[PDB]
C-alpha cells in the first residue's frame, strides 16, 4: 500500500505507546532498515500486514482489534493530514458519504496512479439502515472497515451500529455488512 498508510501506522502506535513501543513493533517487523514511510510512495502490501502482526505481538492484542484501532485512526489521520476538503466533499453524512467513497477513492487515485481501492456498495433498507458491499483485491481489511465506520460515525455525529453479515475468507463473494444509524 501506498506510504501514507505505514505513516498513518506508525503514528497511531508512537503517539499511544511511545516512540519506544513503536520502535520495538517495527523491528519486530522486520523493517528497521526503513529510515521513514514516504507517503506518496508505493510499497509491498507486505510492510503493512507485518507492521500490524509485530504490533499485535508486542501490544498483546488480536490483530482484529489493531486493524479496528487503525480503521478509526484513519478517518481522523487523513483529515488532517492533506486530505480534510476531501473529505468534507464526500458528505455530511454516513449514508452518503458511503455512497460517495467509491468516486472519493476515484479522486485519490487520480494522485496515486497505482492506487488499488476498495469498493463499497449501499443498498440502503431504509432513510436509517443499510446494507454495505465490501469488495477488495485484499485479504483480511473487514475488521479495518469495522473501525473506519466507528470513526465515520463519530464524524457524523451520528451513532452506528454494524454487523457483519458475509465473510470474504469464509469463502463467500465478498465481505457484507448490515448497519443501522441514528
Ligand atoms: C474516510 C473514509 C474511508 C474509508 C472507509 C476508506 C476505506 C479504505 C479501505 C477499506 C482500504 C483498504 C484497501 C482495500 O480494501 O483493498 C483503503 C485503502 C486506501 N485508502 Fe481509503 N478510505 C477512506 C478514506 C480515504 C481518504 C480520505 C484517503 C486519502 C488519501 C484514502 C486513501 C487510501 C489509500 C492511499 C489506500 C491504500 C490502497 C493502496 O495503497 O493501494 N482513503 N481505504
Amino acid at each position: 500500500m501506498y506510504g501514507l498508510v505505514n505513516k498513518a501506522i506508525q503514528d497511531m502506535i508512537s503517539k499511544h505507546h511511545g516512540e519506544d513501543t513503536w520502535e520495538a513493533i517495527k523491528q519486530k517487523a522486520g523493517l528497521e532498515d526503513i529510515d521513514f514511510f514516504v507517503g506518496m510512495e508505493a510499497y509491498s502490501d507486505d510492510v503493512t500486514y507485518h507492521l500490524v502482526g509485530a504490533a499485535s505481538e508486542v501490544l498483546g492484542k488480536p490483530a482484529e482489534e489493531l486493524w479496528i484501532a487503525f480503521g478509526e485512526y484513519w478517518v481522523t489521520y487523513t483529515s488532517e493530514e492533506g486530505y480534510g476538503e476531501l473529505l468534507a466533499s464526500a458528505g455530511d453524512s454516513l449514508p452518503e458519504f458511503m455512497e460517495n467513497l467509491d468516486n472519493l477513492h476515484a479522486r485519490v487515485g487520480l494522485s496515486f496512479p497505482q492506487l488499488r481501492p476498495p469498493a463499497f456498495e449501499c443498498q440502503h433498507t431504509s432513510s436509517k439502515s443499510m446494507e454495505l458491499h465490501y469488495q477488495s483485491t485484499r485479504c483480511g481489511l473487514a475488521p479495518m472497515v469495522l473501525g473506519l465506520l466507528h470513526g465515520l460515525g463519530k464524524r457524523f455525529q451520528t451513532k452506528v451500529e454494524v454487523t457483519q453479515t458475509a465473510f470474504r475468507e469464509t469463502g463467500e463473494d465478498h465481505d457484507i455488512f448490515s448497519i443501522k444509524y441514528e
